[PDB]
DNA sequence: CAGTGCTCGCAGGTCGTACCTTTTT
DNA sequence: GGTACGACCTGCGAGCACTGCTTTT
C-alpha cells in the first residue's frame, strides 16, 4: 500500500487527493489529472486515512469510467469491489431497489425503457384535449424526461414560463403529464428521471432512510460534475448534507449536456451552496501534444462569460494537427479509411485511434469504408443489440413474466409469436382493462369465464404465461430465457421463415451466452434474473478486439486516444442545424462539444469535412464549420494524401 | 357321389338341383326353396357331374345374400372356397381390375361413391343450359344412373321417349352427362354403374378376354333375376353366349326394383331368349305357416297381369296373424318394445325376431323404444359407418394418394386439417386445372415455381409434401399402419383431440376403421391384400363390414329384407303414404301393384309370427299428421285379427 | 434509405335456410 | 327435426405511402 501522492501526482493534484473531511471543488481544464485525482484520493482515503472502501461512494455519468475507476485504483488498493461506483441512475436502482417497498413501489416494479415509455403516451393521447393527431409521442416524452430532469411535478409544469413547450399548450402538456403518472404508477412501473426523483422522494420523506444511506456514502465523489442536472445535485445536496464529505470534480468548458438538462450553474455554483468547501485549481495538461492544445484553448477563448482558466502544455508540441475537405463524404470514408492503415504501418495499434462525429447516422459511410480496407470496427452507441426486435421481445416476456402488469410488453409479445389474438379482441381486452382499471394479463385468464369475451384463445395464452411465472420463480436465467423462447414459439416462428431469421436466432443464442457471463460473472453471485433486468435497461454506449473506436462526440467525454479522427466538421452538424437557430448560447454549447474533441487527441488529431453530404436519399452542398475559422493558423489543411494546400 | 339330393329335396326340386347343361330357369313363388335348391345343384354339380369349382359362378343383388350363398356352400359342401360368389357390381370390379387396360382404364383408376358423384356433377353444371338452385344436383345423378342401369349413352339419351326427364330438357341431361362422362373419365375414375356397363363394353369390344372368362364362368347360377336391370341381363346375356349353361332364379311377384331400373321382363322373357331352356316350377312353401301364406296369397291375388302359381302351404295355420293401431307412432314404438319383450319370455331368441319398416326415418322412433326396454338392437341400412365424416375423410386422403386426379377427394379433405389453404386459391387452383388439364396434386407442388398462386405460396408446397409423404407410406405400408400414418400426419386426430369433447367419439371411429382395416387384412380371403384393394371392398359394401362396424333384434328396410327369414317378424308403418307411398300413389296403378309385391315381400319372410302395426298420428320433421291405414289391409280383410295394445281384438 | 404506419385481400369459424323422406350398388 | 350449405366478421400478411438525423442514464 502507502501510495505517496507526491510520487504520482503534482504538488496540487497531491494536495487536493490529499483532502480528507469537508467539502471540496477540484476545477480544471481537459486533460489537466483530473479524474485520476480523483482516483489517487480513494486510495489515499484508504491507505492513509483509513476510510474503510465501504464507506466511499464515487458516481459518474457514463459507466465506461465507473469501470475505469474501480479497476484504477485497485493495482494501488485492492476492494475495488468493496467500493460503491456507478452512475447516479445506477445508484437510483440499487437504492430504490433496497427501499423501493418504502415509497409505494412494490414487487415487480419495472424498468420501462425509452422506447417503451411511448406506448404509453400513445395510450393516453386519446383521452387528452391538447390534441395534434399530428403531435408526435416522443414530443410529449421530451417534455416529461426533461422536467423530472428538472425535478417538476405535474403542478410545477402548469407554473413553467413558457406558455407553450415544444408545439403545446402548457396546461395540455402537463395533464398528459399527469395522466402518464398515474397509468404508470397503477402498473407498479418506475421509468429512467423516476430513478432519480424517486430516491429524492425517498430521502425528504423517509428521513431515517437517507441516515441508513449516508453510512454507505460518507466520503462522496462525483465526477463530470458540470453536466448533472437538478435533479441530480438535489440527490447529491442530500446525500452530502449529513456528514458534507462530498468532494465534486469538473470543467464548465466541458458541460455538454444542457440539452437533456444539464446544469452548467451546479458546478461554477459549488461554494455558493458550500461556503466551507476547498478549492483546488489544476493548471496543466498531460495529456496532448501542445499542438492540439494550442488549437484547443484557441477555440474555447472564443467562448464568452466563461470562467478563464489557465491551461499550460506539459508536452512538447507534437505532429501538426490536419484537416482535410473531401468532396465526397464517402471520399471522407476512404480518407480515414486509407489514412488509418498508413498510421497502422507506421507501427501505431488499432486500439490507439478513435472516430468521433456529431450524429450516429455518420458511422454507416465510415463503417463501410473501414470494411472496404478490412480494418476492424468496434462501434460504440449505434443500434443497440437489445434494441433489435430478437432481444427485445424476448425480455418484454421476461417482464411480463416478472409483472403481469406490463401491458406496454404484451402488444409486443402476442402478436409476433402467432397466437391469432386478435386485433378488435385486444381492443376489447383494453376495454376490459378500461372498465376494469384492472390487472391484463387476469382479465385473458377469465375470458373465457366471467364476461366471456374466439374465445379460448386467451386461456391458452395466460397459461403459457403461467408456465413462464413458474419457469421465473426457480430457473437459472440462461436456460430461463431458453424456455421463453422455446415455449413461446418465438423460435418456431423465426425457424419457419429463417432465411433471413438465421442471423436472428443466431442473436438470440448470443443473448444466453451473454446471459452466461452476468451469471458465471463475479457481482453476480447469486443474482436474479429481475437484477439482469435490471442491469441491461441502465447500460451505457462492457454488455453493450484491438479495433478502431467509432462513437459520438458526446460518449467520448472522459476518454484519450493517441490518434482521434473528427469526421464531419461541417456548418449544419458541429454547430448544428438545431444550434444555429437558438442563438449564442447554441453555438456555445457545440463549441464545447468540439472542444471535448479535440481534448480527446494525445499524438495526432486529423479532422476532415465534406463538399457535398447525402442524407436520407439527397446530396447537398456542405460548408466548411464556422469553428475552424476560429482555429485558423493553428492547423494544417491536407490534400487526399498528406500535404498542405 | 356324396350329395343326396331326394333326401333333402322334393322330387321337381331335385329334378331341378340335377340340371346339368343348357339354359335353365326356375321360377316360383316366396318361400318355395328356389334359393335352397341354388346350392344344392352348386353342390350337385361338384359332386356328382364332377364340375371343378373354379369353372362355377353365382351372382347376387346383395352382399347379404353373398353371405348366404358362401354359408349355404360351405356349411353344406366341401371345397367350397375357390366358389366364385359375389353380386354383379362386385363381379364387374374383380373383372375389371384383370382386364381394365384393354379398354382404357389405366393403372389404379378409382372408384366412387355415389355421394362422391356430386362434386363433379356440382363441377360441371354451371356451364350447362339447365341453371341450378332450382334443379339440385341429385336429380342429375339419377338420370346418369338410371341411363346407364338401361345400358345407355349420352347419345341415347339424346333419343329417349320424354322430351323431359325429370325436371330436365331431354338434351340439358344428355349434355350433363356428356361432360360429366369425359371428366370423370379424365381423372382415371369410374362409378358403380360403370362396374356393369364397362364390364359389357369390355366383352364387346375385345373377344379374347370374355373367351378367357368365360372359363371361369362355365355354369352360371344368379338369383333374384327378377329384379335385375337391363344391363345386368346384357352382362349375363355375353357371359352365357359361348356355353349357355346360365340358370336363373326367381319370383315375378317379387320384384320390387322398379325404381331401380329392373326389368320385370328379364325373367318373364327368359325362354324368348333362350328356346332351349327348361323350365322348373316350385308350388310348395316350406318357410311359413298357413296362416301367413293365405294373407301373402290374398294380397297378391289383387295385382293384375301377373302370372298365377299355386303356392300350397306345407306347414299347418300358425299363430294368427296380428295388426294394431296405435294412437301415436311412439305408442307404436312401444307397442313393439312391449311385444319383443314378452314374446322373449316366452322363450323366443332376439336374433329370431327383425323389425321391417318402408322408410328408414322410421328406425329412430323404434331404436329407443327398444333402448328403453334396453332390447338389444341391430340396425341394418341406417347411416354408414363408411358415410361418416371421420371415416370418409381420411379414405378420401387414402384414395388421393393412390390417384393424384381425385378432386373429389382433394375437396373434402385439403380444407379440413386447416393448411391455411384457400377457398380464393382453390377457384385458383380450379383455373389452373381448368386451363392446364392438369392433376390437382403437381399444381400445388409447383405453386412456389410457376406461375406461383401466392398469399401462401408456401401453404402448397407443404401440402403436395404432405401427400408425397403419404405416397411413399402407401408405396410399402400396412394397410392399418398407413390408415394410422394418414390419421396423424395430415393432423385429422390433431383437430379432432383439440376439439375432442365430442370428437373423442369421432377419434374413437377413427379406431374402429384401423379396427376393421387390420380385421380385414387378417381375413382369410384378403392374402397379400392391397390397401387398394381394401378401398374397393369397402365403397361396394351392401346393407359384414356395415353391420359390424349379436343375438340381437333386426330393424331394416322392406327393401333389404328380400331373400331373408324371421320366425317373427313385426312390420311397421303400413300407412296410406307409406306402403304405398305418396309417390306410388301418384304412379297410378303400376306405382301401387310394384308397393304391392313390396308388402308382399314382408309377409312373407315371417316364419312363426307376424305382426304388423299402424299409427294414428306420424310425426315427420316437425308437424304431425294424421296417419291413414294402409288400402292393403283392405285387401287382406277378414284374414287377420286386430289387436289392441296388450294383444286383444278391439 | 429504412423503419413504421396503414390499408387491401384472403382463411377459418360461427351463424342463420332450405329441403328433406321412397326404396340400393 | 336435422343437416348441409351459403352469407358475415375477425385475423393476419405483404405492397403502398410517409416521415425523421441531434446530442443520453
Ligand atoms: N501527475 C501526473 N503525472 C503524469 N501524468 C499525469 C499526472 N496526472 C495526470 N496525468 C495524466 O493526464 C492524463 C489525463 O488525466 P485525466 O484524469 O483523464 O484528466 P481529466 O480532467 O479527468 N480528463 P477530462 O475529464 O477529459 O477533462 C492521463 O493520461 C493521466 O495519466
Ligand atoms: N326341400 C326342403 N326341405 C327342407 N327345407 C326346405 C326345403 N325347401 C325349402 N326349405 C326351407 O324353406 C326355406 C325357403 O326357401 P328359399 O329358397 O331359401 O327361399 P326362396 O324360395 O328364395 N324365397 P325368396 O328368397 O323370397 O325368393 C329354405 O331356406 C329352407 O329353409
Ligand atoms: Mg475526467
Ligand atoms: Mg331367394
Amino acid at each position: 500500500a502507502g501510495p505517496d501522492l507526491l510520487q504520482a501526482l503534482n504538488p496540487t493534484q497531491a494536495q487536493a487527493a490529499d483532502h480528507f473531511t469537508g467539502p471540496a471543488l477540484v476545477i480544471a481544464g481537459a486533460g489537466s489529472g483530473k479524474t485520476r485525482t480523483l482516483i489517487y484520493r480513494i486510495a489515499h482515503l484508504i491507505g492513509h486515512y483509513g476510510v474503510h472502501p465501504g464507506e466511499i461512494l464515487a458516481v459518474t455519468f457514463t459507466n465506461k469510467a465507473a469501470a475505469e475507476m474501480r479497476e484504477r485504483a485497485g493495482h494501488l488498493v485492492p476492494g475495488a469491489g468493496d467500493l460503491w461506483m456507478s452512475t447516479f441512475h445506477s445508484a437510483g436502482v440499487r437504492i430504490l431497489r433496497t427501499y423501493g417497498e418504502h415509497i409505494g413501489l412494490r414487487r415487480g416494479f419495472v424498468i420501462y425503457d425509452d422506447d417503451d415509455q411511448l406506448d404509453i403516451i400513445k395510450e393516453v393521447m386519446g383521452s387528452i384535449p391538447g390534441i395534434g393527431a399530428e403531435t408526435q409521442p416522443r414530443v410529449i416524452r421530451g417534455i416529461i424526461d426533461r422536467a423530472k430532469s428538472n425535478l417538476w411535478t405535474p403542478d410545477d409544469l402548469d407554473r413553467s414560463r413558457e406558455p407553450f413547450i415544444s408545439g403545446l399548450p402548457r396546461d395540455a402538456a402537463a395533464e398528459a403529464y399527469r395522466r402518464y403518472e398515474v397509468r404508470k404508477k397503477g402498473q407498479n412501473a418506475i421509468d429512467f428521471g423516476d430513478l432519480i426523483t424517486e430516491t429524492v422522494r425517498l430521502f425528504k420523506e423517509v428521513p431515517g432512510v437517507l441516515d441508513k444511506v449516508q453510512n454507505k456514502a460518507k466520503f462522496i465523489h462525483v465526477d463530470e460534475y458540470q453536466d448533472t442536472n437538478r435533479a441530480q445535485y438535489e440527490l447529491t445536496r442530500l446525500l452530502a448534507s449529513r456528514d458534507r464529505n462530498l468532494l465534486v470534480v469538473g470543467d464548465p468548458d466541458q458541460s455538454i449536456y444542457k440539452f437533456r438538462g444539464a446544469d452548467i450553474q451546479n458546478i461554477l455554483d459549488f461554494q455558493k451552496d458550500y461556503p466551507d468547501a476547498k478549492v483546488y485549481m489544476l493548471e496543466h495538461n498531460y495529456r496532448s501534444s501542445a499542438r492540439v492544445l494550442e488549437a484547443a484553448n484557441k477555440l474555447i477563448e472564443n467562448n464568452t462569460e466563461r470562467l478563464d482558466k489557465t491551461l499550460k502544455p506539459v508536452k512538447e508540441a507534437g505532429q501538426p494537427v490536419t484537416f482535410h475537405r473531401a468532396t465526397d463524404h464517402r471520399a471522407e470514408g476512404d480518407y480515414v479509411a486509407d489514412w488509418l492503415t498508413r498510421l497502422h504501418g507506421e507501427g501505431r495499434a488499432w486500439s490507439e485511434m478513435a472516430i468521433l462525429y456529431r450524429t450516429n447516422a455518420q458511422s454507416r459511410v465510415i463503417e463501410e469504408s473501414l470494411r472496404r480496407v478490412q480494418i476492424p470496427a468496434r462501434i460504440v452507441g449505434g443500434v443497440g443489440f437489445y434494441d433489435r426486435r430478437e432481444i427485445r421481445d424476448i425480455l418484454a416476456y421476461a417482464r411480463l413474466a416478472l409483472n403481469p402488469a406490463d401491458d406496454v410488453a404484451l402488444r409486443r409479445i402476442i402478436g409476433r409469436p402467432r397466437r391469432g389474438i386478435g386485433d378488435t379482441a385486444l381492443q376489447k381486452l383494453m376495454e376490459w382493462a378500461r372498465t376494469h382499471h384492472t390487472s391484463v394479463l387476469t382479465a385473458c385468464a377469465n375470458a373465457a369465464e366471467q364476461n366471456i369475451l374466439g374465445a379460448h384463445k386467451a386461456t391458452e395464452f395466460a397459461g403459457l404465461m403461467e408456465a413462464m411465472s413458474e419457469a421465473a420463480d426457480n430457473y437459472e436465467p440462461a436456460a430461463f430465457l431458453r424456455f421463453v423462447m422455446e415455449t413461446s414459439g418465438y423460435l418456431d416462428l423465426l425457424r419457419q421463415e429463417g432465411q433471413e431469421g438465421q442471423v436472428r436466432l443466431e442473436n438470440l443464442e448470443e443473448l444466453v451466452s451473454a446471459a452466461e457471463e452476468w451469471s458465471q460473472d463475479e457481482a453476480n453471485v447469486g443474482g436474479s434474473i429481475a437484477d439482469f433486468l435490471d442491469d441491461a435497461a441502465l447500460l451505457s454506449s462492457d454488455m453493450r478486439e484491438d479495433a478502431v473506436t467509432l462513437m459520438t462526440l458526446h460518449n467520448a467525454k472522459g476518454l484519450e486516444f493517441p490518434v482521434v479522427f473528427i469526421v464531419g466538421v461541417e456548418q449544419g452538424l458541429l454547430p448544428s442545424k438545431g444550434a444555429i437557430a437558438e442563438g449564442p448560447s447554441g453555438i456555445e454549447e457545440e463549441r464545447r462539444l468540439f472542444y471535448v474533441g479535440i481534448t480527446r487527441a494525445m499524438e495526432r488529431l486529423l479532422m476532415t469535412a465534406a463538399q457535398n453530404r447525402m442524407q436520407f436519399g439527397k446530396t447537398n452542398a456542405a460548408e466548411d464549420s464556422a469553428f475552424l475559422e476560429d482555429i485558423e493558423g493553428l492547423f494544417d489543411t491536407v490534400d487526399p494524401y498528406g500535404q498542405p494546400i
